């Protein structure tokens, strides 16, 4: 994988909604030796996700939802909970998030902080997510967050313990309650 | 709570597949509601973390993405810890498998963290989290190809450092490094 990425071909197999390219490139070695490689890349776009979390309760916000693909691939009831989180679409990850809690979650966020933008399945998906955190008070609920979408008002020490049992089995849900909880900001 | 899949179609099946689900979906109230999505899948697959208590130190990989070059990542190259696809293995045969090809380290005992969703949207994709220490008494040879990888080891406090400059960019790779911090067992 060293160096020299001469690109050779991007096929479309499928831009129904999203799209599924394949791509072949040639790596060229030390030597100058050149190998082809064919790789399936499916382009959903970016997204940002988002922890709320209150240092007066010791509570963070998540939700929960009906995962399509989680329910053909092990999750028995399809129902995942996870951390706020919505595709960029045409908005920077700032508004997309903002918008994305206040939709989901129903809270009107102020200042956030990111922690980094991370791809989440390098292997055969363009996804890169951006991670905020930001903390949450009674003032900042302006509506309920309705989609068969669930908000869950929780402590921090049982979200955590769900990490532990399968409860939360989610990626970017999982990050960001550990980052949380280095971050010490719940102390 | 109730779901019915109504129609599995096959949009591409070229090497990994890109299914459009339709489904049933039943509400708070009994109202049954439609929808389709696009659900790709390429199977799950396996990460391990490898660290070592006496010297601070962590193995991971760096190799080429398409996924990431056409989003962002120029060079296309990415520090990962060390992951396979399970191809009909077991999540601990295949670790294993992926330890030695890629790192070349024989890795004695393995721990497991989770099985994580790593991008529920539309993507199918179960990782296992592991992690094991190593040693160079578990060496062999250097990498090899099953593919040409870079294997770093580097001080697990410059790891930590590169997840904060965003050098570390990969999702499970965060988690791998967080979670050992966190666990401690690296003072
Ligand atoms: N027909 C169709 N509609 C879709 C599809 N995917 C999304 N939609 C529409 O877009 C909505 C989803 O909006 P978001 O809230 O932005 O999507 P999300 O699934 O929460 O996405 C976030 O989390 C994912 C999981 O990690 C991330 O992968 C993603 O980037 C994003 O951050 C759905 O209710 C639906 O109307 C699809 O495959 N087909
Ligand atoms: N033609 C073709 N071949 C492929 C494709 N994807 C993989 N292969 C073949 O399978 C090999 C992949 O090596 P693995 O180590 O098994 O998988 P990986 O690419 O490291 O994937 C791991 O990381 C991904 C990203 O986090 C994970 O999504 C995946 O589950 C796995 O753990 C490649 O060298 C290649 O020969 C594809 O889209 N097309
Ligand atoms: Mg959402
Ligand atoms: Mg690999
Ligand atoms: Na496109």
């Amino acid at each position: 994988m060293t160096q020299q990425i001469t690109l050779i071909k991007d096929k479309i197999l499928s831009d129904n909604y999203f799209t599924l390219h394949n791509i072949t490139y040639d790596l060229t070695r030390k030597d100058g030796e050149v190998i082809r490689h064919k790789r399936e890349v499916y382009d959903r776009g970016n997204g940002a996700t988002i922890l709320l979390y209150n240092t007066k309760k010791k509570t963070v916000v998540l939700i929960r939802q009906f995962r399509v693909a989680t329910w053909v691939n092990g999750n028995e009831s399809g129902q995942l909970i996870e951390s706020c989180a919505g595709l960029l679409d045409n908005d920077e990850p700032e508004v997309c998030i903002r918008k994305a809690a206040i939709e989901e979650t129903g809270y009107e966020v102020g200042e956030v902080r990111k922690l980094f933008e991370l791809y989440m399945s390098p292997g055969g998906v363009t996804e890169l997510i951006h991670f905020f955190i930001a903390e949450y008070s009674d003032n900042q609920r302006a509506n309920a967050g309705g989609e068969d979408i669930e908000v869950l008002e929780l402590p921090f020490s049982q979200a955590l313990e769900m990490i532990k049992t399968g409860e939360i089995r989610d990626g970017k849900t999982v990050l960001l309650l550990n980052y949380l909880q280095t971050s010490h900001l719940m102390d």
